DNA sequence: TAGTGTTTGTCGTCTCATCT
RNA sequence: AAUUUCUACUCUUGUAGAUAGCAGA
DNA sequence: AGATGAGACGACAAAGCACTA
């Protein structure tokens, strides 16, 4: 099973895009025949329509849900019972119930409730069927029903037209669904105002019980207003009115009982929103309600769940302070013999249920209060303080814009505020207090989208991409190109001197004329024009027109003699009556398919029948008008079939043809000249005369479509459906570089570092002598290293948008060969893997000093070569560009500059794609990514956590799905006609596993602190050692600490049998450990530069402020150094602990516990000095700390290379897992536990 | 009494309940 | 600063890589 | 928690009907 075998597996189709050039007069007919302003009026009256069509839904969706009758006393019962016990059996219990709830709505629009008669259940049957297709528009469901006349008159100009409307269709659907889906009716009723109605019907017996006069009160209003006439106040707070609260007008009368493109447009909508928010005095109602919280009782206000951590985060030292906090005060007030599944019980009650604001503060103490207080001020002086600052008059000016997004923020702030308290009625809510904060919630609530509408108005591009299908008044416009199609669709294509042209005959004169070309020799000039020959499928289109025709299934239900046709034959065609018979039995299974032999065993009748098949197939496809000459003789004889799905897969590939027919220039000439034929070169700059260079995969897979071997033999196809465009000009500004002027490169002289963005838009200005300031000192400075280039040529920026263009969306099928899907491919590939177990391991790891690290490794684990790719084709992408941008961030902290941060990720990891693929193709080897469901990673890092690395995941699988190389030749496997074929196709995010094709994936965390030599981890969590008393305890769990005079070094022995209250519960292998402290001696790497050894990079300045800067530290020197100011003797190498112990020194017992921490840390970075590496606290078997400062090539060159590294080696235990076993299945993840355990007995 | 302009044929994969 | 169009770019009226479009979040 | 199973939807030429002479 070779590595190239991973080909022709499975059919892959892709939809190319062309710009189509008008060649000719084509350009002036169109614009005369205004195709391109009737398609605009077009697709603009769709938003027309669209409010028209709705009424059709809107009134038969509010006509269904006026007969609906329930009793919700069984909906009621099951969402008690869900509060009542939290247990999974309610909750199953409940879905189902919800769910028979949404069909007994739904049985009201697709007609099947037992609650109508017959014929008004049938009614709403023939009318559901056709409203989601073309039968909206015939007025046919109007007229079962109600709207304009304007109605009547674009409803019937989208007739025949409805393709626009396909997406719109499954949106509709999404309204009428059964489905537990938030767009629907049905759940809408259930499962949104149900609860809500019934929670009201709870609230209103609470209070009329408790205060009776509040009965007549509530009378009085309903009466007052006129709601209700015929219905009492009682009533509306019963289930049964529910029903007549199904549609708006009902819901709209029932709130009110309760209640009573430009850049000027963010600026008025805001502003009106904005002094709205002044008039409602939402600040003052929000001011009060939380100063009420000093003096109400705190039991009954209650913080959301979802909210805890954050609060936690945003109030406390970390997330963990609030939920260890009310977990001991819970254990604290546990009974008896509190077992540890009692606190099991306390840890999975904090996880999803809401905490009363006093249990909170009674659990944290009064710093907690200090704390909210604090908080809640600064976040309503912040909005209090924006909502009477006004608006800029424009966002030309970065400063204006940063103005609207500083207001943004304490409007989005006091929106976060508030949704820290919990919504649902579960909890005992304060009466006064719950609707004061839900009136004030929703009416922050437009806020939220507020913020998003206007960070996209300004991160937006300048462009506008919008565009709008062509269709030249033909409804099927390049639905298929077929030659006997290509009147009824009009369109086809062209070849001339390596240049493809479209073209596409409209209507002539509103009647439809074709086109008949004169076909010539090859020797006169002219055009190539491809006669598409196809035939669909023979499983479904031999039937339907020999034996399914109505006249030939007329005659044998009434005639029985066999019927000859001479219609579409060029000899006159034998059909007799066995053949329909055996097609068309009394039973489901035809003697034709497998499932006749397999339920009777009849394998003689079987066969005999099939050969009859067969050869009616055989004699059908002589004697029809289009397959009376391709090539039928080239099947095997039909007696050895096995069965039809052999002799259809054989035969299908076959029907399809494209060939190429010379055609005079002239003849194509005058009919676009007459305005027959409207010509449209293909061009995507690949066909451009000044091109030179390695073209786009598109240009590699338009050009083999109709390569020579290609048409010889099919591996590529052209699909039908294919679509045209338009998009009009799109200029605000127009920017460009003409002649004359100085263009300056965005490069310096070594062509591998960018110039920061700022410094270069100042360089450019200058060099132009059109700079009014004088420039920086680092850009004076910078300004002798950069190279300016003068214009040759003028070159206009977004010169794309600066006209309008046609565009032209063609689909292939690549691997047309293959089958329909993959079969099994994970089988595939374990069984190619365990033949190969030398296939090596290829790890990809994003570091923090460089944004992609990749390292391969053989099958005994010695890294083959460990390489960055954070600069791609003699660019800097990490080490200088991203660092500019993440600059300009710190500088202005703008929107438009994050967007660009995301798109140039994006960039990069594409680029980063393509090296990954070659690398895996040079060296056949597996590639082992991390799934981002298992840890995260931290802020240093350059690639954001699930956003944009998720994204290039799927990106990585699609590209190997058919990965095609374009210096590979086309006839070798990898080219265009036989692409590699190495991962299932992907499906989704949560549904992949660990393992897609060559693609593993292996648990993110404990893969780069990490002793590459030993597998060491630092098992202590820090974080719990908080008191002196901790300190101490922590320290004496140590054997002994002897100073090795000898070497001068400190070994601290440690065995993982202790001090498990520190430790992170993974002992994995090695039970004793030897910590040393490196002698502080300067040694010398490959290169000769020289480390001190042992160094130490630490950040803990302060208790809170720990991160504010990093500071150098190496441990024996100041261990040393304390030990000798203490008094203490070490030299005779006696153990020092239980000396320290002893000593009783709180200051020097702080200090040797941060030395301990700091020594365990091992990942050493500093951005500063350009310094990253890793320093191995333990010796392994050699005797030796790992120290990547060494250089060594066969281990990790820095601490990016060891998470690169250890990726690799974790993919490489999935791979051993998979060899050693059986079966060809994959363990799903690698334990923290297991990972350690096993790379602790390899290194050991 | 023609003639000019949407449905069908069966097979493939998806997609919700479901036996084991 | 020139692109089916997205990123980065310029000795090369273009370069390297990616690119499954339609409708809608 | 992996299955089978009924039902529905994509593929596209050609058969085959809705309007006009």
């Amino acid at each position: 099973t070779q590595f190239e075998g991973f080909t022709n597996l499975y059919q892959v189709s892709k939809t190319l895009r062309f710009e189509l050039i008008p060649q000719g007069k084509t350009l002036k007919h169109i614009q005369e025949q205004g195709f391109i302003e009737e398609d605009k009026a077009r697709n603009d009256h769709y938003k027309e329509l669209k409010p028209i069509i709705d009424r059709i839904y809107k009134t038969y969706a509010d006509q269904c849900l006026q007969l609906v009758q329930l009793d919700w006393e069984n909906l009621s019962a099951a969402i008690d019972s869900y509060r009542k016990e939290k247990t999974e059996e309610t909750r199953n219990a409940l879905i189902e119930e919800q769910a028979t709830y949404r069909n007994a709505i739904h049985d009201y629009f697709i007609g099947r409730t037992d609650n109508l008669t017959d014929a008004i259940n049938k009614r709403h049957a023939e009318i559901y069927k056709g409203l989601f297709k073309a039968e909206l528009f015939n007025g046919k469901v109007l007229k079962q029903l109600t709207t304009t006349e304007h109605e009547n008159a674009l409803l019937r100009s989208f007739d025949k037209f409805t393709t626009y409307f396909s997406g719109f269709y499954e949106n509709r659907k999404n309204v009428f669904s059964a489905e537990d889906i938030s767009t629907a009716i049905p759940h809408r009723i259930v499962q949104d105002n149900f609860p809500k109605f019934k929670e009201n019907c709870h609230i209103f017996t609470r209070l009329i019980t408790a205060v009776p006069s509040l009965r007549e009160h509530f009378e009085n209003v309903k009466k007052a207003i006129g709601i209700f006439v015929s219905t009492s106040i009682e009533e509306v707070f019963s289930f049964p009115f529910y029903n007549q609260l199904l549609t708006q007008t009902q819901i709209d009368l029932y709130n009110q009982l309760l209640g009573g493109k430009s850049d000027e447009e963010v600026i008025q909508s805001f502003c009106k929103y904005k002094t709205l928010l002044r008039n409602e005095n939402v600040l003052e109602t929000a001011e009060a309600l939380f100063n009420e919280l000093n003096s109400i009782d705190l039991t009954h206000i209650f913080i959301s769940h979802k909210k805890l951590e954050t609060i936690s985060s945003a109030l406390c030292d970390h997330w963990d302070t609030l939920r260890n906090a009310l977990y001991e005060r819970r254990i604290s007030e546990l009974t008896g013999k509190i077992t540890k599944s009692a606190k099991e019980k306390v840890q999975r009650s904090l996880k999803h249920e809401d905490i009363n604001l006093q249990e909170i503060i009674s659990a944290a103490g009064k710093e907690l209060s200090e704390a909210f207080k604090q908080k809640t001020s600064e976040i309503l002086s912040h909005a209090h303080a924006a909502l009477d600052q006004p608006l800029p008059t424009t966002l030309k000016k970065q400063e204006e814009k940063e103005i609207l997004k500083s207001q943004l923020d304490s409007l989005l702030g006091l929106y976060h505020l508030l949704d820290w308290f919990a919504v649902d009625e579960s909890n005992e809510v304060d009466p006064e207090f719950s609707a004061r904060l839900t009136g004030i919630k929703l009416e922050m609530e437009p806020s939220l989208s507020f913020y998003n509408k206007a960070r996209n108005y300004a991160t937006k591009k300048p462009y506008s991409v919008e565009k709008f299908k062509l269709n030249f008044q033909m409804p099927t416009l390049a639905s298929g190109w077929d030659v006997n199609k290509e009147k009824c669709n009009g369109a086809i294509l062209f070849v001339k001197n390596g240049l493809y042209y479209l073209g596409i005959m409209p209507k002539q004169k509103g009647r439809y004329k074709a086109l008949s070309f004169e076909p010539t020799e090859k020797t006169s000039e002219g055009f190539d024009k491809m006669y598409y020959d196809y035939f669909p499928d023979a499983a479904k289109m031999i039937p339907k027109c020999s034996t399914q025709l109505k006249a030939v299934t007329a005659h044998f239900q009434t005639h029985t003699t066999p019927i000859l046709l001479s219609n579409n034959f060029i000899e006159p065609l034998e059909i007799t009556k066995e053949i329909y018979d055996l097609n068309n039995p009394e039973k489901e299974p035809k003697k034709f398919q497998t499932a006749y032999a397999k339920k009777t065993g009849d394998q003689k009748g079987y066969r005999e029948a099939l050969c009859k098949w067969i050869d009616f197939t055989r004699d059908f496809l002589s004697k029809y008008t289009k397959t009376t000459s391709i090539d039928l003789s080239s099947l095997r004889p039909s007696s050895q079939y096995k069965d039809l799905g052999e002799y259809y897969a054989e035969l299908n590939p076959l029907l399809y043809h494209i060939s190429f027919q010379r055609i005079a220039e002239k003849e194509i000439m005058d009919a676009v000249e007459t305005g027959k034929l409207y010509l449209f070169q293909i061009y995507n700059k690949d066909f451009a005369k000044g091109h030179h260079g390695k073209p786009n995969l598109h240009t590699l897979y338009w050009t083999g479509l109709f390569s020579p071997e290609n048409l010889a033999k099919t591996s590529i196809k052209l699909n039908g459906q294919a679509e045209l465009f338009y998009r009009p000009k799109s200029r605000m500004k127009r920017m460009a570089h003409r002649l004359g002027e100085k263009m300056l490169n965005k490069k310096l002289k070594d062509q591998k570092t960018p110039i920061p963005d700022t410094l270069y838009q100042e360089l450019y200005d200058y060099v132009n002598h059109r700079l009014s300031h004088d420039l920086s000192d680092e850009a004076r400075a910078l300004l002798p290293n950069v190279i300016t280039k003068e214009v040759s040529h003028e070159i206009i920026k977004d010169r794309r948008f600066t006209s309008d263009k046609f565009f032209f969306h063609v689909p292939i099928t690549l691997n047309y060969q293959a089958a329909n899907s993959p079969s099994k491919f994970n089988q595939r590939v374990n069984a190619y893997l365990k033949e190969h177990p030398e296939t090596p391991i290829i790890g990809i790891d994003r570091g923090e000093r460089n944004l992609i690290y990749i390292t391969v490794i053989d099958s005994t684990g010695k890294i083959l070569e460990q390489r960055s790719l954070n600069t791609i084709q003699q660019f800097d992408y990490q080490k200088k560009l991203d660092n500019r941008e993440k600059e300009r961030v710190a500088a202005r902290q703008a929107w438009s500059v994050v967007g660009t941060i995301k798109d140039l990720k994006q960039g990069y990891l594409s680029q980063v794609i393509h090296e990954i693929v070659d690398l895996m193709i040079h060296y056949q080897a597996v590639v082992v990514l991390e799934n981002l469901n298992f840890g995260f990673k931290s802020k240093r890092t350059g690639i954001a956590e699930k956003a944009v690395y998720q994204q290039f995941e799927k990106m990585l699988i699609d590209k190997l799905n058919c990965l095609v190389l374009k210096d590979y030749p086309a006839e070798k496997v990898g080219g265009v006609l036989n692409p590699y074929q190495l991962t299932d196709q992907f499906t989704s995010f949560a549904k992949m596993g660990t393992q897609s094709g060559f693609l593993f994936y292996v648990p993110a965390p404990y893969t780069s602190k990490i002793d590459p030599l030993t597998g060491f981890v630092d098992p202590f969590v820090w974080k719990t050692i908080k008191n002196h008393e901790s300190r101490k305890h922590f320290l004496e769990g140590f054997d002994f600490l002897h100073y090795d005079v000898k070497t001068g070094d400190f070994i601290l022995h440690f065995k993982m049998n202790r001090n498990l209250s520190f430790q992170r519960g993974l002992p994995g292998f090695m039970p004793a450990w030897d910590i040393v402290f490196e002698k502080n001696e300067t040694q010398f790497d490959a290169k000769g530069t020289p480390f001190i050894a042992g160094k130490r990079i630490v950040p803990v300045i302060e208790n809170h402020r720990f991160t504010g800067r990093y500071r150098d530290l190496y441990p024996a020197n100041e261990l040393i150094a304390l030990l000798e100011e203490k008094g203490i003797v070490f030299r005779d190498g006696s153990n020092i602990l239980p000396k320290l112990l002893e000593n009783d020194d709180s200051h020097a017992i702080d200090t040797m516990v941060a030395l301990i921490r700091s020594v365990l840390q091992m990942r050493n970075s500093n951005a500063a000095t350009g310094e990253d590496y890793i320093n191995s606290p333990v010796r392994d078997l050699n005797g030796v700390c790992f120290d990547s400062r060494f250089q060594n090539p066969e281990w990790p060159m820095d601490a990016d290379a060891n998470g690169a590294y250890h990726i690799a080696l974790k993919g490489q235990l999935l791979l051993n897992h998979l060899k050693e076993s059986k079966d060809l299945k994959l363990q799903n993840g690698i334990s923290n536990q297991d990972w350690l355990a096993y790379i602790q007995e390899l290194r050991n």
